[PDB]
């Protein structure tokens, strides 16, 4: 099966997919994130974050308080399973993870961190 999958973020809060599924006979996993609007990463960044449905709130909070130099992430997260850099216009990113992070059955989103952004900016994602 594919283990990729294409996500964009741009001018508005919104991903273009609120539901990611990672096959489960996959053993790695890449998300390939790209930023076709018009403004920078300090306005309009993007990030691909991966926790589970329990630690997004915390991951989200702490990140906004950690600010843009650290990508919108609190530092040493352990509640991050993966993610991608904060992109602006222009700009691209992939994280590729090991699918052993990932169980059956779990519940984990995906969203970003950039202030604000996760309101709209969040999806699931399902290990089948
Ligand atoms: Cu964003
Ligand atoms: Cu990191």
């Amino acid at each position: 099966a594919e283990c990729s999958v294409d996500i964009q973020g741009n001018d508005q809060m919104q991903f273009n997919t609120n539901a990611i599924t990672v096959d489960k006979s996959c053993k790695q996993f890449t998300v390939n994130l790209s930023h076709p609007g018009n403004l920078p990463k300090n306005v309009m960044g993007h990030n691909w974050v991966l926790s589970t449905a329990a630690d997004m709130q915390g991951v989200v909070t702490d990140g906004m308080a950690s600010g843009l130099d650290k990508d919108y992430l609190k530092p040493d997260d352990s509640r991050v399973i993966a993610h991608t850099k904060l992109i602006g216009s222009g700009e691209k990113d992939s994280v590729t993870f090991d699918v052993s992070k990932l169980k059956e059955g779990e519940q984990y989103m995906f969203f970003c961190t950039f202030p604000g952004h996760s309101a709209l900016g969040k999806g699931t994602l399902t290990l089948k």
